């Protein structure tokens, strides 16, 4: 495990017979405890979530390391921004149908991702991405569908009022996951760029205002209508009149077969 460079807590690039002929992994070090990301990622087999590998161990073997696959294409966002020019609606809405499938797949082990965004969504090549940074995933317990805790244009309102996450937060995320592949990631529409046009005072407290009066995002001008219908569903306000990410797969899968 010779490190070679900071990729994202921290993620580190590694290169694992000493001939530096080893292949490259990510990962994950701190500097409370991964042990609940490292059981969680561990479990989880999906080609749209990365892949686990194994565990190391830090210095004096006090420390656990997270072994994963390293993906160089590196992370949606900056795949977007780089190549918009050359890529399509079509790509886009592939990417939104692998994305949402992910989702499923964590919602059906009472998982909450909470980071979700285009910044933690990894490309493995052109036509396929993963959802990664399980960093702040936690299990729902049994007999409940939230928690509270003791990036705010990512957050659903409850979130950022009562500390409130759910697998209905995740999906006011993915909503803006949507928004930010059909921006293309572009600094001149993102939500906070478009935050800050929308009052020509203390950013969250007029974030929330602005959400309690129904004002969302606006639709990417290049952006397909019922894409569009999509993102503000998922952005409604009560948590329980959102979809489910099991009602937006076969949407999403249904536009991008079109
Ligand atoms: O040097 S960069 O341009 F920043 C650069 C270049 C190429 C890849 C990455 C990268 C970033 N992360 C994480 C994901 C989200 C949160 C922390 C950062 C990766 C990457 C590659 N493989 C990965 N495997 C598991 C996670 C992971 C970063
Ligand atoms: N979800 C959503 O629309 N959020 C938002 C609204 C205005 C500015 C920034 C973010």
């Amino acid at each position: 495990l010779k490190y070679i460079s900071q990729l994202g807590g921290s993620v580190e690039l590694c290169r694992y017979l000493g001939d530096n002929t080893g292949a490259l992994v990510a990962v994950k070090q701190l500097q409370r405890d991964f042990q609940r990301e490292i059981q969680i990622l561990k479990a989880l087999h999906s080609d749209f979530i990365v892949k686990y590998r194994g565990v190391s161990y830090g210095p004096g073997r006090q420390s656990l390391r997270l072994v994963m696959e390293y993906l160089p294409s590196g992370c949606l966002r900056d795949f977007l921004q780089r190549h918009r020019a050359r890529l399509d609606a079509s790509r886009l809405l592939l990417y939104s149908s692998q994305i949402c499938k992910g989702m499923e797949y964590l919602g059906s082990r009472r998982c909450v991702h909470r980071a979700l965004a285009a910044r933690n969504i990894l490309v493995e090549s052109e036509a396929h991405v993963k959802i990664a940074d399980f960093g702040l995933a936690k299990l729902l317990p049994l007999d409940k569908d939230y928690y509270v805790v003791r990036p705010i244009f990512w957050y659903a309102p409850e979130s950022l009022s009562d500390n409130i996450f759910s697998r209905q937060s995740d999906v006011w995320s993915f909503g803006v996951v949507l928004y930010e592949l059909f921006t293309y990631c572009d600094k001149s529409c993102s939500p906070s760029a478009e935050f800050l046009r929308m009052m020509g005072v203390p950013a969250l407290s007029r974030l929330l205002e602005l959400l309690e009066e129904g004002q969302r995002l606006p639709a990417p001008p290049a952006c397909p209508a019922e894409v569009h219908e999509l993102m503000k569903l998922c952005w409604a306000p009560s948590p329980q009149d959102r979809p489910s990410f099991s009602a937006l797969g076969p949407q999403l899968d249904m536009l991008w077969s079109g």
